[PDB]
């Protein structure tokens, strides 16, 4: 019984000591707003936090920080006692003591710098037996105490003073290093990190549970993403904060040694896991331990490879080990490896975008302090392909930078230096900017998998095909009963045409990011250099990375391009079927219909498309697009002008009504021509912030008309054709 | 284990992982432990990575056990009792050498199970525990195609996992020690299988799948004139073997059939391999097209080699004129109507044995620019041409189609199909698919009644199309009549 307990769940707040409960929470143990809390660990040890009441951020659900974690031994999926303490208690008298551990390099006294200016307007408490980390000399310290007052009683009080007895105490090996890599420490990646954690926790916080069942548990976890996403880290941090024996063989020292005894480490490697039960092994690489596809070059390659299918083949129950890979592509690992039992389970992490980048920032920039006007939210912004490794060395080069613009106009060169400056180490906007123009980026040319931030604001009219895109997309992952009840099958996926700039790909990115789905961009050139070059396997890769993205979309736009290339609607003798759509048929009609993974054709000719893709199965849902109206004009107008600065007197509905043939990029280009002039003179009258009648003016004598009549019945002609109200178009039947 | 012979297993990668030199002295030790104890038997996981004889060719190391195997089987008198089995995943990975009589005579191909095949194994890997009441298997299994014995396995295992971790998330029995008075209530939901299926991964999934469908002739309306026909060129071969020798006349070894798109021409080929009990092989036209860009012309070969080998089989070939189209057609450029992959067909079509019982079904919407040489008496003499319904039959096409949607009982089909005049199949069932899109959308708009009225199919006879318009209907007679010629003498009554 005993319903009090709270299970351990994940923090999404990135904050130091803050406990959210829920409304009836607090009259089950009449606690007030700010109270101090006790919590029974084990071996009879206690800590103390901090609540925060809260009805608004969570409903019931505990966030328990990783600051408690190594004070009381608990880890995820444990259980734990709550307990109000109303008691009221003020120290005055407290003991340090630092052990003679990491006190290298810090010369003076750090108390009276870092911890004077931080505890003020806190009224943090404090326990004996707590291991708490501060902020400062680029870096984070740790303290114990082992002889004060008697707990608790201890309260942060200015009434207290400093002392030093210069006899340390030697450390001991009871508890682990905080410091190493946690749960907290990797940002940017939510849902690939709840499949591990719904994976490993099974066999490994709980190994007496397959014991007595018959379950089969997953051996094999493979790892995806290009080099430097974090891969090494996931697995250190999975098997730091679970209780498991963590072992890591690179790869290349396996490979490194003699041919004879590598066999036999690889062996031993897999041997001494077992009997540190729970145990975990990571390969920190395997494309380059298993290159079975075009390498092929002497038994003593191929002798480690079936040395390793025999050791994980092998791997009955009898204790429990999970064997982690990582790889960069799955084009490089041997497919003897990925049969059931040696690697059955793989997943893919891919590059972070905005919100993720921003969300691992953080975690490279707290062990220093940043200035007042310097944000990392508008950083991570306009950068896109950056990977997970390269924020981290980014930051690291701006560090140098900041200390060499600061100690070259003070020169504080001498024998010795004192620890008190080094923490007046701040990171200014132009050092950030320096450095990040000055990386150079490792992926850059790969298939950008991100959920983009536009909304249905951003597209402006179009209201009749936007429900249309929402009752195709949104309704057969929402309500499979109706749609299974009625029994007709959902649609695979929608190709929409229209003349070009009128928001093909903003109605795409707006579907994926309604729906809370992943998104895939395929342009033009990105199908034109499959043809070109005869390469075409690229195009499975697509689809199957796609697949195991899911949820996501697909985007293929203006899938004419080949058809453009090779003459159109007559060209050579050939007619309108090419290899690339061909591939893409067979790949669109192989996949599962049940799986959340939508297609979306974009064209702009559909004269020259190929018809075997218009038949009922593969892409029967056709939606036309035609040109905005006056009254939609106005909204796409309204809707790209958000972010310049317009003025009040600036009237767009006479602007929109002025435009009889324009589609939407040519109200785009308008206001970023006029946005060109109002820069201009600004840059110019400094040898006003805003944008006035007189720069739309002149901008509007340069306005382009790409869609003429010549491309408008063009439309009409193919509309009718699809539609064909003639013959028994609107007749009332009698029935 | 259920004949009672000594059971000896070996994977192969253990046989390759040890040092040069006593591999071949472990697998020389492995065959002759196997004779003295009799009765035993000889199993190999995989073959493909053992006598890699096609593509490797490094090392002698590697020829060695090849040799060794060789030797091992090839001196295999009788003496004792003993059978030597080995698996692979492909016949694209086995050395020729080892497919000599007397080491690999007899080759068994064990295929993708379908609906019928899953729903047999689903018990196995769920007998030890137990489900709902309102949680079945049978539908569970039927929508999903692509997958493998194993994967049934690996997404039960996972599936019983959430279901521990959906129940003990809000009960938290987390304490010392644990009884075995809880795990008995672990009982599986639907929603539990439907995440579990839904976020599966599946291992082989553009493969030709192989099944037998579970269409029946109740599913295609009319064309009662053409059911006679397939029956009579399939089933009598096969049923009265003795009537056709005696007479003196081979049978027909394949029958193509022709006419506009969307008429049946792909259930009239499931049709007659269901009724036969037989199995049945779909190579679409993109299949088709992929192996004529890529010039990647073998793949053809596989093909018949594997419809040869799962006899009883009916071939399909669907939309054969994909290449012609895709070369320019009637005209196209400068060359005929003969291409390569058509070319590769039939040669194996000619070389085919005639007395096992594999048929093939040719499908076409252009008989004009297809390869007159198909048309030969000996691969494809027997031509059907499907012409559009009739009235007659539309009301069957639209009452077989709306059987799985539920109709009420004042929605008139016979005026429905009378209406329609040139209306292929698929635009009587494009119909009922947008009708069915209206009642769904607005049965989820008036929960913020489960039938269809007449206003469904009012609103969904608006959008109607016609594909097949009268441009394409007299290509269809001018073919008929230049292929039967009644002209000249026709229909004359003879004296004798
Ligand atoms: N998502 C991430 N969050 C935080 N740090 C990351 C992330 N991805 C990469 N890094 C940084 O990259 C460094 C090394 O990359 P790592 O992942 O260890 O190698 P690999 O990418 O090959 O697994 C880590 O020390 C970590 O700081
Ligand atoms: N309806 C619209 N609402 C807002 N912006 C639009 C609209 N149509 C076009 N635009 C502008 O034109 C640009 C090109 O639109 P795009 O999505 O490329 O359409 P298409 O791909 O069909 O040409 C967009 O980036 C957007 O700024
Ligand atoms: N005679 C018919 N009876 C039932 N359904 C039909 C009939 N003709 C066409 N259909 C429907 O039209 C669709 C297309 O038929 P299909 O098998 O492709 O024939 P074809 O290949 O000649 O177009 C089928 O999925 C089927 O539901």
């Amino acid at each position: 019984n005993r319903p009090n307990r709270l299970i351990v769940d994940e923090a999404i707040n990135e904050d130091n000591s803050v406990v959210s409960l829920s409304q009836p929470k607090m009259d089950e143990l009449q606690l007030f707003r700010g109270d101090t809390v006790l919590l029974k660990g084990k071996k009879r040890r206690e800590a103390v936090c901090i609540v925060l009441s809260d009805d608004t951020c969570s409903d019931e659900k505990i966030r328990m920080n990783r600051v408690v974690r190594n004070n009381l031994r608990v880890r995820l999926g444990d259980v734990i006692s709550i307990q109000p303490c109303p008691d009221v208690k003020y120290g005055k008298r407290i003991h340090v003591l630092p052990i003679d551990d990491t006190v290298e390099g810090i010369t003076g006294n750090l108390f009276e710098v870092y911890l004077k200016p931080y505890f003020l307007e806190a009224y943090r408490p404090i326990r004996k037996g707590d291991i708490f980390l501060v902020r400062g000399g680029m870096r984070a310290v740790e303290f114990k105490v082992v002889e004060t007052d008697p707990s608790p009683y201890c309260i942060v009080a200015p009434d207290t003073v400093i002392h030093c007895e210069g006899e340390p105490i030697k450390r001991e090996d009871e508890e682990e290093s905080l410091n190493e890599v946690g749960y907290d420490d990797i940002g940017g990646c939510r849902k690939q990190l709840a499949q591990i954690k719904e994976m490993v926790e099974l066999p490994l916080r709980h190994p007496a549970l397959f014991k007595e069942i018959g379950v089969k548990p997953p051996r094999g976890i493979l790892l995806y993403g290009p080099p430097g996403t974090g891969k090494t880290l996931i697995a250190r941090a999975v098997a730091n904060e679970t209780g498991a024996f963590f072992f890591l063989i690179n790869g290349p020292e396996i490979m490194s040694k003699l041919a004879g005894e590598s066999e036999s480490n690889l062996r031993k490697a897999f041997e001494e896991a077992e009997k540190n039960a729970p145990a975990i092994i990571f390969i920190d690489e395997l494309d380059a331990i298993a290159p079975k596809r075009e390498k092929t070059h002497g038994e003593v390659e191929r002798r480690i490879v079936s040395q390793l299918l025999t050791l994980m083949d092998g791997l009955k129950q009898r204790a429990h080990v999970i064997v982690m890979a990582a790889t960069n592509r799955p084009n490089s690992i041997d497919p003897a490896l990925r049969r059931f039992g040696r690697f059955d389970r793989e997943v893919d992490i891919g590059i972070p975008d905005a919100t993720g980048r921003l969300e691992i920032l953080q975690i490279h920039t707290k062990n220093m302090k940043l200035a007042d006007d310097v944000d990392l939210e508008q950083v991570a912004n306009e950068t896109h392909g950056h990977v997970g490794a390269d924020l981290a060395a980014l930051c690291s080069e701006a560090a140098l930078q900041a200390i060499r613009k600061k100690m070259d106009l003070i020169d504080l060169e001498d024998e010795t230096i004192d620890a008190e400056v080094m923490n007046s180490l701040a990171v200014t906007m132009d050092d950030f900017r320096w450095a990040l123009s000055q990386s150079n980026p490792s992926a850059l040319r790969e298939t950008v998998v991100e959920v983009p931030q536009v909304t249905w604001e951003d597209i402006g009219g179009l209201e009749d095909v936007k429900r249309e895109l929402q009752e195709l997309v949104q309704y057969p992952v929402e309500h499979p009963d109706k749609f299974l009840k009625f029994g007709m099958t959902p649609s695979k996926g929608v190709l929409f045409y229209g003349p070009p700039g009128c928001g093909k790909t903003l109605l795409a990115k707006a579907i994926a990011n309604e729906c809370q789905a992943n998104f895939i961009s395929i342009k033009g050139p990105e199908l034109l250099t499959m043809w070109f070059g005869e390469s075409e396997a690229n195009v499975r890769e697509i689809f199957d990375k796609a697949r195991q993205a899911a949820p996501c979309v697909l985007f293929f736009d203006e899938l004419d391009s080949i058809a453009k290339a090779r003459g159109g609607n007559i060209g050579d003798g050939g007619g309108a079927a090419d290899r690339v759509i061909n591939q893409i048929l067979t790949e669109m009609d192989g996949m599962s219909t049940k799986k959340n993974v939508f297609i979306i054709g974009a064209t702009n000719r559909p004269d020259i498309i190929d018809p075997a893709i218009l038949r009922p199965g593969r892409l029967d849902q056709l939606i036309y697009i035609p040109l905005p109206d006056e009254k939609s004009r106005v909204a796409i107008l309204k809707a790209n002008l958000r972010k310049s600065p317009v003025a009040k007197d600036v009237d767009l509905e006479f602007l929109a009504k002025m435009t009889n043939g324009f589609s939407g990029a040519d109200l785009t280009e308008i206001c970023q021509r006029a946005c060109k002039l109002a820069i201009r003179e600004s840059i110019e009258s400094e040898i006003v912030p805003e944008i006035r009648r007189d720069h739309f003016e002149e901008a509007m004598r340069f306005a382009r008309r790409s869609v003429s009549d010549n491309d408008i019945r063009k439309y009409e002609m193919f509309a009718q054709t699809l539609q064909q109200s003639r013959g028994f178009g609107s007749f009332r039947f009698p029935s």
